[PDB]
């Protein structure tokens, strides 16, 4: 959990202009979290980026994992390795607004995060879930009570967060 260059936005809450990948590889944090579907297809967005650094690895380990236990809740989450990434990679899914899931279910998903004293993660829902930016941060950080280190890819939306809430 060796962070550097976060600004501190809350008691709790640190944002960096950063890709997610790289810090992961940098920091070797004990959690990262995965921005999930409910069948853990890691296919694009910041889930393919986290199991394309893993060679693949994640989306063999996911899969056992789904053969297994079956596909997780819209708002849930489960555990698995983080590989090479971090000790544990926290996959959580968030609503995926634009096909009628209830945004509410984005407090259900930030949630998950206070079952780790320390996570490195992205924004839920932003990207191809639709949900606005900027209402995710609010939400995660009206909902998440352990240290959460937020990394973001996106210049431009990095100084529009950073605007909006400091
Ligand atoms: C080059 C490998 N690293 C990365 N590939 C991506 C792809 C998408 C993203 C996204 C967001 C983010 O900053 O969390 C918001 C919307 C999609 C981030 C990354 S980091």
């Amino acid at each position: 959990n060796s962070f550097s260059g976060y600004l501190k936005l809350t008691d709790n809450v640190y944002i960096k202009n950063a890709d997610i990948v790289e810090e992961a590889k940098k920091v070797k944090p004990t959690v990262v979290v995965n921005a999930a579907n409910v069948y853990l297809k890691h296919g694009g967005g910041v889930a393919g980026a986290l199991n394309k650094a893993t060679n693949n690895a994640m989306q063999v380990e996911s899969d056992d994992y789904i053969a297994t236990n079956g596909p997780l809740k819209v708002g849930g989450s489960c555990v698995l390795s983080g590989h090479n990434l971090a000790k544990h990679c926290l996959h959580v899914v968030g609503p995926n607004v634009n096909k009628g899931e209830d945004i509410q279910l984005l407090k259900s998903a930030y949630e998950n995060f206070n079952q780790h004293e320390v996570l490195l993660a992205p924004l839920l829902s932003a990207g191809i879930f639709g949900a606005d930016p900027i209402h995710s941060l609010r939400v995660c950080v009206d909902t998440v009570r352990t240290n959460v280190y937020l990394a973001v890819f996106d210049k431009n939306l990095y100084d529009k967060l950073v605007s909006s809430f400091l």
